[PDB]
Formats: structure tokens, sequence, C-alpha cells
């Protein structure tokens, strides 16, 4: 198994992708820790599902948008299974509303988890890496970091900033064992994702889940499937992996076409 | 002139690329607000120099920082000039520093200024626009906006940000008379990129400012030469200007072949 | 009274109409003089040169077939003989072909590629040696937003637009130092005899001729916009490019398309 | 047992280098292979052992990828041998260092041809098939110099900017299909074409790891686009560049 030994990190891993990116981390042999905001009545379920594969893992409740929190993840880790060797930035949220009327505090949290809280748990992990020679930073960005859509302006200026600061802590290592690169999405079939379809559905099709799904997905993905959460831990794996030594900053895009057009 | 009769409000121009583009804008015959972080005692020297061109001049300090502050520039600019047509954000500073030792408070504050300062800005200006048929949202993006640079991380994700910012306000203006785009300049002789240069020269290059100028623009800009201010403000004034109507959440690169290569 | 482009020669390949002839026009209006070109000698031709000699510049016109370098040879000359060097070099002349990829046919695949991208190659290799003598230049490249994204049954256009693009790039880092200048204009959709049989194509197929719902059809698939972007744009574009302001722009695109790439 | 069993594979261009590499990680995979070259050489029997020694099946077909019928017989030995083709990588591409002003028209054209027309005459010929049989992967062998231009490589960014375009258009009109198609672009890679402190001073001004990529790391990109994971991977670039279109 390509990562056996190897201790990974996913942060945001207790449901859709993150759980996804864990699950096939697990199965390449990687030891993981599972993270969400606050502890949930399914996370022992959750823990047993990743073990099925037969590595280490373990479960730690933090919030990402805490700087306090994810120096606790990154010491918890390095209690129970040993020095992060791969960390993977998931955890992210969505606010759709037009630019005049977008909450400040809602732009406020989306800057903070899905782009500075990766630079604060990169920023933790990278000198045990360089002390090591090898690492892997994988950051979970979106289709959204390469172009726009209406009303997702805070979520798309944040996981564009993301991609950024991808290439950077990429040249920054480029000499080195580590590597940093991003994976890009496209729709994935998540909560996050459930919750714009219902909204969709009851303003526009009489809250008809297959019409407005299909009108949903076919507006941007021209695939007309969503992309799954297997495939979006393949492409963790791939990046994990010794083939991916020499890719460095760059993105990996998982879209259905969506940014071919 | 081209935009006469025009009111433009230019954050951050009392240095550098800021006061170029009032200063472009206002030979092109539009209306200029000028503003800096606070009052200085060359305040109205700057004025005077923007005023040349025979439009009408205001200025206003204030923090950009400050959601209350931005509000009050609008505020002051509709009372003393009319409603805000231009809108370009232009305020910036940078920090250079590695990803580990990356102040926190730093990092917040590029974020803040460079890229949630302009959310805060049109947001409030919009509605206006809106109003009235016509806008222009312009904003100061960078080639490190596009691209990664060593040691520059937190400014590299603002700027993407910024980017996918433009992207989504001028998808959500795209059939109106409002349009939302970026200029990305590369290297410009500016106080910010002095200090730099500056900081360079004594660290590497025993305090000579040729060299460290050679090497500074040599790294990364084909051209060997400088982009001017008034350039930048050149490119403004187009994307100001009619010929401009359907160019939307694009960025206009100023980069002497930076992003090229 | 002078103007922007006042003393300097440019050359529009493909400017007979459409948006080569916008932006003659438009380089005409800024104070160029203009080398207007087609493929062949049409009855038109008097009155499209005198259309952009309104303006108080010199015009001329040369029948070249731009897919024959040596054709591109003697426009070049023409126009070095006529008004002297050529200083604005505008590579305009492209043609588009709707096909999907597995009944492409082969030859209307070479013609694009030919006159798309190759005769572009031809243009500005003919026109650099002089460019450099003189210290100044601009070379540009009329592309698409094709030349940055794909879209489907266009795999050749698409294929010689994204080339394009790269070739603009190589030229402008090979002339970074100098007074010259390549870069690219990227075009959405514009109101032209092309995309009219395009949207007459549509039309036909799936809304049985019906040319205001083709028309809306037809742009808001891909132009956010839901307008079309037009001539007189894109040659504001190239003046802009060929203007002072625009000496450190190199090797870059200018996208005109009503939002179409930023989705 | 492996990811790619049974899967059928041509690479066009694979006697030597990249392509050699990449037949190499598909073989490794499972994949049988068909390699190709301009013309039969010695070595070739070499070639096709090394490559056999992954337990696969591997055949050899000499073709001129500049000649449609050629391509044709190359498609049509691979149905014959192993049976259709699934997997088709179009890495016949050549190199010419010039300025723009002194830039061989010759060498322009057959820069295009074989980097760019070539993997269209490919495509053509093997959609058919692929949208018969629900299965596909066309994986185009571009380069950084398809995203980004080099000084004195006109025709090569020219052509490979092209092909990524071409990408994208094919992966557009199969995207409803089980067919993929996507590019890979590496950088440097330690190849004739390429080819101490000399190694350096080559790679220091444009690949910032200071390092070769090297062909098993570009077979395995090909390896993952092949992969089920990669069944929603539709248009895009896979970049193996050690850095160099990050900054
Ligand atoms: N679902 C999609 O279509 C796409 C999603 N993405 C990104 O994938 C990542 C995962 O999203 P999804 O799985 O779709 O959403 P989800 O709602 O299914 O998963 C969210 C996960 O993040 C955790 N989380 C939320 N806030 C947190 C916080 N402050 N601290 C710690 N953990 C927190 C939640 O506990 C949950 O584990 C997000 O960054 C999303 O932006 C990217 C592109 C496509
Ligand atoms: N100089 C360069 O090479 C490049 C600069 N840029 C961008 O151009 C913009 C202008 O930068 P420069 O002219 O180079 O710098 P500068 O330091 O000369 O000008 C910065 C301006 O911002 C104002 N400012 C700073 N903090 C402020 C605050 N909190 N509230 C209000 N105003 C504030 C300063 O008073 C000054 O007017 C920045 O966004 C920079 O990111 C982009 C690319 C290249
Ligand atoms: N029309 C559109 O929506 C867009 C068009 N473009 C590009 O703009 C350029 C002009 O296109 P349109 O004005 O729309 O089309 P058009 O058909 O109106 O213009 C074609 C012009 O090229 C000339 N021409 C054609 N083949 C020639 C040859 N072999 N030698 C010399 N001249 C030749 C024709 O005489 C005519 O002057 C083309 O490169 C097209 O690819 C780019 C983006 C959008
Ligand atoms: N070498 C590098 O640094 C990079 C190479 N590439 C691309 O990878 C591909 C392979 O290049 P390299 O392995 O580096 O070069 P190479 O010279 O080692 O490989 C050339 C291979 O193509 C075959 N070939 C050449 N012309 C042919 C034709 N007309 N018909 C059939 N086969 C033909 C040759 O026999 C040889 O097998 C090329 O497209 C190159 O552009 C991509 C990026 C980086």
């Amino acid at each position: 198994r390509v990562l056996s030994g190897r201790v990974a990190v996913v942060t945001g891993s207790t449901s859709g992708i993150g759980l996804g990116i864990a699950m096939r981390l697990a199965m390449a042999g990687a030891d993981v820790v599972l993270n969400g905001r606050r502890q949930s009545p399914e996370d022992s379920a959750i823990v047993e599902k990743v073990a099925a594969y037969g590595t280490r893992v373990r479960y730690f409740a933090a919030n990402m948008k805490d700087r306090a929190q994810v120096e606790a993840l990154i010491k918890f880790t390095e209690k129970e299974l040993g020095a992060v060797e791969i960390l993977v930035n998931n955890a992210g949220i969505q606010h759709v509303s037009p630019v005049e009327t977008f909450p400040s505090d809602k732009w406020d949290e989306i800057i903070a988890l899905n782009l500075t809280s990766a630079f604060h748990a990169t920023q933790l992990c990278l000198p045990s890496m360089r002390q090591r020679g090898w690492g892997r930073i994988i950051n979970i960005a979106s289709v959204q970091g390469l172009v726009g859509s209406m009303n997702k302006s805070a979520y798309c200026a944040a996981k564009h900033g993301l991609i950024g600061f991808t290439k950077v802590v990429a040249l920054e290592t480029a000499t080195t064992g580590i590597t940093c690169n991003a994976i890009c999405p496209g729709y994935v079939y998540t909560p996050l994702v459930e919750e714009q379809i219902k909204a969709v559905a009851e303003a526009k099709y009489g809250g008809d889940m297959e019409a407005a799904t299909q009108a949903f997905l076919c507006e941007k993905q021209p695939a007309k499937a969503f992309v799954t959460v297997e495939q979006v831990g393949d492409a963790a794996v791939f990046l994990a992996s010794p083939g991916a030594d020499m890719i460095r900053g760059t993105t990996i895009t998982v879209d259905g076409g969506w940014v071919a057009q």
C-alpha cells in the first residue's frame, strides 16, 4: 500500500469529501486523524468505518477557525500517531448570496475557514516536514478557485486565495521532499450542495428534487453527473504518492469539464 | 474628454499606483476623490497634482480596514461631487516573510486591506450604480494574483482572492451597465517596491541599489524595466471608457512579460 | 491636430469586413495609416478604402491570400513601397468550421490551422526585422475566447486560437527588452457573418427558423452579458494595445467577451 | 490483479524517453501496450522485451504519425493484434529551437503537424470505437510550453497550446460518456530531446525544484488519468513540472 506508515490529518473529515479523502488515504495504508468542528453522535461509526482498512485512526474535535485549536489538533496527532506527514486542508463552508446583501460575518467566516485556517495548519506542520525531508500539503480548493459563479463572492475569493497560497508554499519548498498542491472539485453531492439544490428546488421547480438537481448540475458541469467523494480521495492519494514527487504548486481539477469550457 | 463628468473614488491614492491612477483618470476628464490612511502634511500638494487636469478633486482620510470609514468615504463623495460612478479599489500593503514565520497579524492585515476592503467598498457602491444603470469597479490586483512568488504567501492569497471576487461581481452585473475588472501590474517603482529593493540591497548587495534593482527585476520581469504608474493609470482609463462596456470579469495584466513565461 | 497613433503605418489582415474592418476604422480614427487586405479583389474594395480614409489618414488596399507565404510577403512589400515600414501588424484573417471531431474534414482542419495560426507566424516573421531595426513595433493577434477555453464542435478553431495565444507569448518574450510588444485580443461573440451563419444553422436545426430565439439562445449559452461584443469595441482594444500606455503590456490577452471566460 | 489489466493502450512515439516511460508504467499497471516509432530498428526487440517484463501483451508497429494513412494502419494493427484501442496516448512530438525571425518554415510546419495535427488524426480514428464500447482515454502529452511561453520555442509553444485547446474540445464533446480526454504537461525531463554544473545551469532558469521530472513520473500521471478515479477528470491538464507554472 503506497502510503503505508504515513500519518495523515484531514480537517473537516466527518462527512462528505473529507470523509471520502480519509477513507481513500486509509485504503492506501495511511494512519489518519479525523476532525470535525464539534463532537458528533456519529463519530464512533465514522472512526470505525475508516479503521476498517487496518490502519490507526483517531478523532479530534477542533474549530479550525481557532488557531489554538489547530495547534491542539496537530499536537494530538503528534502524541497519538506521530509527526504529521500528510496534511489535507478540507474543512470549508458556503454561503450563497448576491454581493450587495452578503453578510459581513459570513464573508469573514468563509475567509477564515476556507483560506486562513489552511495557512495556520500549514505553518504549524512545515517545520517537522522540513526536518524529516518529506511532506504533503493537499488543499481542497474548488472550480470556484479558478472561475467565478454568481452569488458566491466570498467562497470564490477564498478558494482563489487558497490556490494562490498553494503556489507560494510549493515555491518555498520546491527543492525539498515537501510538495504543496490543490485539488479543485466541481459539484459533488454533499450536504453543502444538497442544501443549495433544496433552495433552487423550492424557488424554481415546485420542490421537485430530480428536476432541480439536473438543472443545478447542468448549469455548470458538462458531464451532467456529479463528481464523487471517492474520486476526490483518489486524487489525494495520487498527490501523496511517489509519482507526484515533482508535482508542485498545481491544481488537480476533478470537475466533469466545468473549467474546460 | 472620455470620462468627462464621471465621479471616481481611488482608495490609497496619496502615493504610488493609486496616485498615478487618479492622475490618469483626471487627465481623461473624471472628477476624483483621493484617499489615504490618515491626514498628512503633503495632502494639499497631492490634490494640486491631480487638479492640474482641470477637473474637480477632493481628499478624504479614511482607514479602509474600517468598514464605517469606507462608508464615510462614499458618503463624503456623494455629498461633495455626486454618485460614485468609478470605484478603484487600490489601497494595498505588502509583507515579505517565509510561510513558517509569517506573523499572524500581518497575514490578517493583508487579507483585510488587499481583499476584504474591496468587498466592503464594492458592496457599498453597487446599489447606486444599479439605480443609475452605469458603473465601473476596477480592482488593483497584481501578477501575484495569477502566479505565486516565494515569501509572499499572504499577498499572493489576497490578490488571487481579489481576482476571484472580480469575476463574481462581473457575473452578477453582466446584464447591466456596470462592469468589474482587475488590473494586474508587475513591478512598479513605488515606495512599496522601493522598500523591498532597499531591504534586498542592504541584506545581499552591500547597499548597492543599482545591483539590487537589476536582480529584483531580472528575476521576474522579462522586460528588465519597471512598469510605470502612468501605464497602470492608462489601463484604468481604458477599463473605464466606453470601449470596455463589454469587458467583464477579466484581468488587464501590465507586467513586462512576467505571466507570459 | 495630431492623434495618438499619428505617423504609424498599420496593416490589418482580413480587414474588408467585420472585426478586421472595425479594427482598421478605429486605428485610422486614432491617426494611423492603414493597409486593408482581403482574400481576393472585390467590387466593394473602393468603398471600404474611402470609408476608412474619411478619417484623414493614408489608406491603401492589397488583395492577398494569407495562406500563401509569398502573398503575405507581397502584402508587406506593397505596404513598404506605398506607405513605409510596417509598424503595427494586426493578424486578423481567420475562418471557422463547425463539426464534431469524428467527422471534422481533414482539409478544413488544415485550412483553419493555416489561416488562424500559421499565417500570423509568417506575417510576424516578415515584419519583425524592420521593427527591430527601428526600435518600435506592435503585433496584435486577433484570438478568441476559444483560445482560452474549449467549445463543442470547434476543435480545429480552438486548437488554432490556443496556438495563436502561445505564439503571442513567445514573440513577446523574444522582444521583451525592445520597443516591440506582441499581445492578443480575445473576443467573445461579435455579430459578424461568421457568427450569423452559425446562428442560421442553429435556427434551422433547433428553433425551426426563428432568428430572434436562435440569437438569444446562441448568446445566453456562452456570453453572460446576453449582448454581443461590437467590432468597434474590438477596435478600441487594438488602439489601446497600440498606444504608449501599453508599452509594457507584453505577451498577454485582452479579453472582450461579456464575461464568457470569467465563469 | 492490476487497475488497467486487459486495457489496450497505444503510445505514439514510444521507442525512447518519455513515450517509453509511459508505456512501461501503463504495462506496470496491467495494460497491453503497442509501441510505435518512425522506422523499424534494432533494439525494437529490446524495447518490446523491456516493456513485456511487466507481464502483459506488448507489440511494436512502425508508423510515421505525420501520415494519416499510417496512423490508421497503426490503429488497425492494434485492433487486429489485441483488440480495440481503449487508451490512446498522443506523444509524437518534436522540437526545434530558433528565434522567430529565422524559424525555418518547414520546421514550423513539421512541429505543428506532429505535435498537434497528428493527435487530431489519431483521436478522430479512435473515438468511434470508444463511443461504441462506452469507455475511452485520450491522453495528450503536452508540456509546460502549452501553458506559458519560452523564448526561441514559438512553433513548439504554439503546437502545445493548440494541443491543450484540442484536449478541451474533445473532452467537452465526450463529457456525458465513459470517454475522457486530458493532457499531461511535463517540465524538463532528462531525455535526448532536452540534453553537474551544466545541469544546474539548464534547470535553474525555469524549474524551481532544481531537479528533473522523470519519465516514470510522466507515466504515473498517465496511469492516474487512465484509472477509474479519473472517470470525471475531463478537459484538464496534469502539470508535472517542479513548480515551473506556479511562478
Ligand atoms: N461539495 C462540492 O461540490 C465541493 C466542495 N468543495 C470543498 O470541499 C470541502 C468539503 O466540503 P463538502 O464535503 O462538500 O461539505 P460538507 O458540508 O459535506 O462537509 C463539511 C465538513 O467540514 C467540517 N467543518 C465545517 N466547519 C468546520 C470548522 N469550523 N472546523 C472544523 N471542521 C469544520 C464539517 O464538520 C464537515 O466535516 C469544502 O472545502 C468545500 O468547499 C470543493 C469543491 C466542490
Ligand atoms: N508596486 C507594485 O509593484 C505593485 C503594486 N500593486 C498594488 O498596487 C496597489 C498600490 O500599491 P503601491 O502604489 O505600490 O503602494 P504605495 O505604498 O506607494 O501606496 C499605497 C497607498 O495605499 C494607502 N493605504 C495603505 N494602507 C491604507 C489603509 N489602511 N487605508 C487607506 N489607505 C491605505 C497608502 O496611503 C498609499 O496611498 C497595492 O494594492 C499594491 O498591491 C500591484 C502590483 C504591482
Ligand atoms: N466573429 C466573432 O465572433 C469572433 C471572431 N474572431 C476572429 O476575428 C477575426 C475576424 O473574424 P470575423 O470578422 O468575425 O469574420 P469575417 O468572415 O467577417 O472576416 C473574415 C475576413 O478575413 C478575410 N479573409 C478570409 N480568408 C482570408 C485569406 N485566406 N486571406 C486573406 N484574407 C482572408 C475575409 O476577406 C474577411 O475580410 C477572425 O480571426 C475570427 O477568428 C475572434 C473572436 C470572436
Ligand atoms: N523532454 C521534455 O523535457 C518534455 C517533453 N515533452 C514532450 O514529450 C514527448 C516525448 O518527448 P521526449 O521523450 O522528451 O523526446 P524524445 O526525442 O526522447 O522522444 C521522441 C520519440 O518520438 C518518436 N517519434 C519522433 N517523431 C516521430 C514520428 N513522426 N512518428 C512516430 N514517432 C516519432 C521518436 O522515435 C522517439 O520515440 C514530446 O512530445 C515532447 O514534446 C513534454 C514536456 C517536457
